[PDB]
């Protein structure tokens, strides 16, 4: 039996054997008051002592959330979904420690994506007794409040403030900061990462001073808040707002009213709701995302980003070859996980349109004249590579390029495996979201059919990131690798990530980044 007393009270956790070795796994321990009735909406609540002994031996809720329906019975899809019971009462996080207790052992927090509208930290490819055991990091997870309940927005409301789900997140940092020292933890060598809306959430964080001294350095697993589907304007914000208190009936003149109405609504009520307050919407539509609340943002964070007004330390970012592909068969006319999905010139056009509703003509006609400058698949994957560069690769990019010009080391990555095991089609190659289980180290148990060559870049993957987290340098230093260079303003230097070769390259998708950062935001 072992047993930690945290500031707030004893936990028990459960041990786990993994690879001929022990991990403890302290699933489920509370670090913050339920947000029930008056709380709901409001930032979280810090919680209070407890005599007794917690058991901290399963996941616990995962947060209210809309499921994705389109694929029943489809591992792909259904892999992303929630695989705890849905409640409001979801404040949980979870830790791995290595075994036996480390003395001084690195912290990674995981923080998942989901456009701020799905996820939680209960996930199979979110394990991460891999990384406590083979790395003897601890590794830390939270659940935090996602979609309207998480980011409703009415500025400087307490009631409504905005940004609660990034306030769960920066509470479980600060839980951290307090109890894992009783863990084998440093509080002093902490490293958060995330991918999609985790790793913008990461990006805000390093904007957020009052994140600052919650952790060491980061790592941003594609995406960034820069990236177009990730902040809403404060206008969109209140905009929609209104439109779910006139859709549930709670349209009310004061606007601390039309609050307190929305916290007398269930929960589903609301989630029934979330997905028209937009009048059209994409495959990537955020509808209730951060804002500039005055509070965890204090000014628009391109000004912040762009004036150097961050934590300075260093940073890993990185993308994936096909980020765009998924969300194809989400929308797109012609587009199908179940065939090849050649798709016709009209289809394309038709395909931007739905990813750029509101656009111009001529807006999209530059989209059109730039990739299509050449095969019968040529449509399908300039598709997929328009809205991969659009809302992944080339926002990242510009986040690492001005987050290096002020004179932090930062290390960019192009992961381009697709794994073996990859439910969805060829033609989607490597997919949004899919370095994950590499990062976590699922290939390195080998009673999972992941091949050979996927354990050796996995564990190789692992070690980049737990050096990166313990000594601010992603290198694998043993076995005659490829060094990991410093991504700089000029040279651009990035590295990619896959079985048959390392190789160091420059200035990725440069002309395609060049048409999405400078010129698009013109049309
Ligand atoms: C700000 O919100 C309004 C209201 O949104 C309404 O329209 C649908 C989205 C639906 O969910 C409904 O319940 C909701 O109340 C938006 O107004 C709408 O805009 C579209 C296109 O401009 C029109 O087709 C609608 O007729 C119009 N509705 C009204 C009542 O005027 C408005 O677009 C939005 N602002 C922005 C910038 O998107
Ligand atoms: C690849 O499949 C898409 C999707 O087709 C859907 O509907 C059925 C026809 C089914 O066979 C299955 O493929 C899928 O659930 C094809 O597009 C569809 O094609 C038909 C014409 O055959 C149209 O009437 C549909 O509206 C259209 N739907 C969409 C969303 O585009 C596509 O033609 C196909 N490509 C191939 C076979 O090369
Ligand atoms: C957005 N909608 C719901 C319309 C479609 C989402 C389709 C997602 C398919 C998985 C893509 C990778 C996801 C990785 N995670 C879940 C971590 C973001
Ligand atoms: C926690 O688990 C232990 C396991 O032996 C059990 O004895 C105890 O009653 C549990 N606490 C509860 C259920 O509150
Ligand atoms: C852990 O390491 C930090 C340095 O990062 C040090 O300041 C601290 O005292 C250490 N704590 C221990 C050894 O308990
Ligand atoms: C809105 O309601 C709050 C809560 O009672 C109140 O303090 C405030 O004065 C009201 N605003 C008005 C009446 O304009
Ligand atoms: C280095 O190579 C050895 C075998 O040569 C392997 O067992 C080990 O896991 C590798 N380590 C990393 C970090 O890739
Ligand atoms: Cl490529
Ligand atoms: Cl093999
Ligand atoms: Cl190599």
């Amino acid at each position: 039996d072992i047993i930690i007393a945290t500031k707030n009270g004893k936990v028990r956790g459960m041990q786990l054997t993994v690879f001929g070795g022990t991990v403890t796994a302290f699933l489920g321990i509370p670090y913050a008051q339920p947000p029930l009735g008056r709380l709901r909406f409001k930032k979280p609540q810090s919680l209070t002592k407890w005599s007794d002994i917690w058991n901290a031996t399963k996941y616990a809720n995962s947060c209210c959330q809309n499921i994705d329906q389109s694929f029943p019975g489809f591992h792909g899809s259904e892999m992303w979904n929630p695989n705890t019971d849905l409640s409001e009462d979801c404040l949980y996080l979870n830790v791995w420690i290595p075994a036996p207790k480390p003395k001084n052992a690195t912290v990674l927090i995981w923080i998942y994506g989901g456009g701020f509208q799905t996820g939680t930290s209960s996930l199979h490819v979110y394990d991460g007794k891999f990384l406590a055991r083979v790395e003897r990091v601890i590794v830390v997870s939270m659940n935090y409040r996602v979609g309207a309940l998480g980011f409703l927005a009415l500025p400087g409301n307490p009631e409504a403030p905005g940004n609660m789900g990034l306030f769960d997140q920066q509470l479980a940092l600060q839980w951290v900061q307090k109890n894992i020292a009783a863990f084998g933890g440093n509080p002093k060598s902490v490293t958060l990462f995330g991918e999609s809306a985790g790793a913008a959430s990461v990006s805000l964080h390093l904007l957020s001073p009052g994140s600052h001294s919650l952790f060491t350095r980061a790592i941003l697993q594609s995406g960034s808040f820069n990236a177009p589907w990730a902040v809403t304007s404060l206008y969109e914000a209140r905009n929609r707002t209104l439109n779910l208190a006139k859709l549930t009936g709670c349209s009310r003149e004061n606007e601390t009213e039309i609050i307190k109405c929305l916290r007398n609504k269930d929960p589903q009520e609301i989630l029934l709701n979330e997905a028209f307050v937009v009048p059209y919407g994409t495959p990537l539509s955020v509808n209730f995302g951060p804002t500039v609340d005055g509070d965890f943002l204090t000014d628009m964070p391109d000004i912040l980003l762009e004036l150097g007004q961050f934590k300075k330390t260093q940073i890993l970012v990185g993308v994936n070859k096909d980020e765009g592909t998924a969300f194809l068969v989400y929308g797109a006319p012609g587009f199908s996980k179940d065939n090849n999905s050649i798709i016709t010139r009209k289809e394309f056009q038709e395909g931007l349109k739905i990813f750029f509703p509101g656009v111009s003509e001529f807006g999209k006609e530059s989209i059109l004249f730039h990739y299509t400058d050449w095969r019968p698949e040529n449509y399908r994957e300039a598709l997929g590579d328009v809205v991969g560069d659009y809302n992944f690769i080339c926002p990242a990019l510009e986040f690492t390029k001005k987050f290096s010009e002020w004179g932090n080391n930062a290390f960019f990555y192009y992961f381009e495996h697709r794994s073996s095991k990859l439910p969805w089609p060829e033609w989607m190659g490597v997919m949004h979201g899919y370095e994950i289980e590499f990062v976590f180290g699922l290939p390195l148990e080998r009673r999972d059919q992941y091949t050979k060559a996927e354990e050796i870049l996995s564990r190789s993957i692992v070690k980049r990131w737990a050096n990166f987290a313990k000594y601010g340098n992603p290198q694998e230093t043993q076995n005659q690798s490829t060094s990991w260079p410093v991504f700089k303003s000029t040279e651009q230097k990035y590295l990619t990530l896959n079985t048959e070769s390392t190789r160091i390259m420059t200035k990725l998708r440069a002309q395609q980044c060049r048409f999405w950062t400078s010129f698009f935001p013109k049309v």
